[PDB]
């Protein structure tokens, strides 16, 4: 659905049928109300706890066909520019990409081979380094996070006596804003994620419906201006 | 079969392919575990009554060319270097070899010829000092552990006016450890028995899935980690 359609079929829900019977949205506000439920719906289809059928990201093939068009990889980039203080000896920083939203899965490409990351808690971390040997298996390598400045920065805990030659990251691309009109023409210098011009949904059409529809219920909500409802569907923003 | 195939047939056996999968066992652990298997094979098939055969060293083609690679002969060096007190005024001290493992059979060249010498026990020895003779058969001679500091010291007792030119020890070589990977790490440098580095099984192949079964019990013994384990599985460390 074009930006268009999303604006126009907002009004055949929210507004009473397209009657100007319920309050009545600015583009603006439909704009930030379609962002914020994008965002919704994606952290929810994500989770499988957050949705009604208790499925994740890859637990059917409706799921797979919703974030198929987010999944992005990229490389990691060495963090040898700033001299920083890592919390591991053998740890070498580096920097994830900067439209990062969730990372699915990681692997570092060693002269010892290839080696599925593993991304460590901080209790099983505390756990592992308790121990005679303190390595990772022989097919996986660690990673923690460590000091970030507006960016990702991860720490690769890869076994000693070698060394990383790659760094793939596969994850879930940070989706862009729904707009539905320049909102510079009207609104003076109103951004949504600081584009003010329009911007298409990058997703894939099986979701438009369902992002449609939570636009719909979070404006109902903010209109009906109960603080029953606000925190109800406040429930679903996770 | 290689340290790597150790590692990999290792895995496969423990846990790749059973249901409710168990965490994979680091490098360390799994060499351990082979090390152990391997002292742990080597004692049962020495004997007869460790293993269910009942058969000993040479007992059978297999058990002689499970030790065939772990055989080594060598000599016993004049112990003049230092005085001691022996227990025996007539008795000529030697060193046995440091990688000493088990003694099968030894001799001694004298001016008389060679004499095939009898490790004579203690209630042997107060035997045969209670006779008139004292010296022993014509084509042997007899042999009493010593004061022993870092390694084997051997009292060796010949007829009279004898003088020994040479001694040699047939003995199975201590076996070395089996080590997968490189030890060496930024946190602590780990050992066997002593060494870090990567070290192959150099024992027979015929026996390298022997030890592998072993090492997969003791895993899974491990991992189990009740006392009705431990004990069970420790009857056969002899």
């Amino acid at each position: 659905m074009n930006v268009n359609e999303f604006s126009n079929e907002f009004d055949v829900l929210y507004n009473n049928i397209m009657s100007n019977a319920a309050p009545g949205l600015n583009e603006y506000e439909k704009s930030v109300l379609l962002t914020k439920a994008q965002e919704e719906i994606v952290k929810n289809y994500f989770e499988p706890a957050g949705n009604k059928y208790g499925k994740g990201l890859d637990d059917s093939p409706k799921r797979q066909i919703d974030f198929s068009e987010l999944i992005k990889v990229g490389e990691g980039v060495l963090n040898t520019s700033a001299p920083t203080i890592t919390f591991d000896k053998r740890a070498k920083v580096y920097d994830l990409p900067a439209d990062l939203f969730l990372v699915i899965n990681e692997a570092v490409d060693t002269n010892a081979g290839t080696k599925q990351i593993v991304p460590i808690s901080y209790s099983d971390y505390t756990r592992l380094m308790s121990r005679p040997y303190k390595e990772p298996v022989k097919y996986q390598a660690w990673r923690i996070i460590t000091t970030s400045i507006n960016n990702i920065s991860v720490e690769l805990i890869v076994n000693s006596n070698e060394t990383i030659t790659d760094y793939k990251v596969r994850y879930i691309r940070r989706p862009a804003p729904i707009i539905t009109t320049n909102l510079s023409s009207e609104y003076g210098d109103v951004t949504i994620n600081g584009v003010s011009t329009v911007s298409e949904c990058e997703l894939n059409p099986i979701i438009h419906s369902e992002i449609l529809q939570r636009a719909v219920e979070l404006a109902k909500a903010a209109y009906q201006g109960d603080l029953q409802a606000s925190v109800e569907l406040g429930q679903r923003s996770e």
